[PDB]
């Protein structure tokens, strides 16, 4: 709601190198657990934990069973956080500033 702490469930979930990769690639078409395990050389079960915590953080959720999928509505942040990192991004970037060598 507005006292919520799922906001950090997201940013902690995102705070393992591979939970990401997993996400970036389910975002990008894979629904296989086996393919993603085999493209990181890890046990099925291992990624079905990473996936698991990415599910319970509301980033992902199995609807009609067994290949999955992403979740429901409260969220954002995402919100802010989008514009948060776009401020970081844009200003970051704009200090491109170089004058004369």
């Amino acid at each position: 709601d507005a006292d919520e702490d799922k906001a950090d469930a997201m940013f902690h979930a995102l705070s393992d190198r591979t939970r990401r990769d997993i996400l970036r690639r389910v975002l990008a078409g894979e629904h296989s657990v086996s393919t993603l395990a085999a493209n990181y050389d890890m046990s099925f079960a291992a990624v079905q934990k990473h996936v698991a915590v990415l599910e319970k953080a509301g980033l992902l959720t199995k609807r009609r069973n067994g290949r999955e999928q992403l979740a429901s509505g409260d969220v954002e942040a995402v919100r802010s956080v989008g514009a948060m990192l776009s401020e970081l991004e844009q200003l970051w970037r704009g200090r491109i500033a170089r004058i004369d060598e």
